[PDB]
């Protein structure tokens, strides 16, 4: 129900904040009550709060250097306040080269200046080797995040 | 630009034909030059032509009974003539229960009454168990 030009500006700011690869710069575009869901539902990963996200992303971005974002497809449904992005990522990690692809569904808030809900499906076969190394990493350094992956 | 209502009718006919309610079926809504892409790109699967799909669907259909389609999200970008669907499927197969989830990206043709190309990302971890069973079934029975 937010204006389309307001939604489109948030969509671009969301992409630029993601490509900038800073926690504050990316989380600028998320509302205070934004949740993240990992798809598929069969994976059984619980919803992540904004507080979970604020702990996970600094760990993520400190371990992924030379981050590169390739935007492949953007689909914006302004009357519904929804958008979809298919993107490809790459980076260097202590665990070796990182390669991922994302299908990200977004919901804008009523004002349209923030993202209120995120559902994300990614390269699950490749990530079933990388994400557990992240969790083992967090445990070995006693970083006690209260959130996994 | 293709009208949003024309595109929406194709979107609904695509979903209804996928669920099996439409007459003329799933493939009547695709252009003659429609292709299907298996996401992610890292999987290295070449595009499936319309002829490949017409060969492939009778094999899946024969192996799948009680097919059920659950639509979770539809995102329609009428200005660009694009749409995204997130759906959940289930069926009974000779290999046991089938469970899949789909993130399907759709491009409509210029007029808007047909699907011009498809890019699909599915439950890859679960499909790594199911898809090679299909190839073994095809090979064991000397198909194609």
């Amino acid at each position: 129900p937010a204006p389309a030009e307001v939604q489109a500006a948030t969509l671009e700011k969301f992409i630029q904040g993601w490509a900038g690869w800073t926690p504050d710069g990316f989380l600028a575009n998320w509302s205070e009550d934004c949740t993240q869901k990992t798809l598929p539902f069969s994976s059984g990963v619980p919803l992540r709060t904004r507080a979970d996200t604020e702990k996970l992303f600094p760990v993520l971005m400190s371990l992924m250097s030379n981050f590169t974002l390739d935007i492949h497809n953007v689909v914006h449904d302004a009357p519904q306040g929804k958008a979809v992005i298919y993107a490809l990522t790459k980076a260097d990690t202590p665990f070796g080269p990182y390669r991922n692809e994302h299908a990200i569904f977004l919901w804008f808030n009523e004002i349209g200046d923030r993202v209120q809900k995120i559902e994300e499906m990614f390269d699950a076969v490749v990530m079933q080797e990388f994400l557990p190394k992240l969790d083992k990493y967090v445990a070995d350094n006693k970083m006690q995040l209260g959130a996994k992956f």
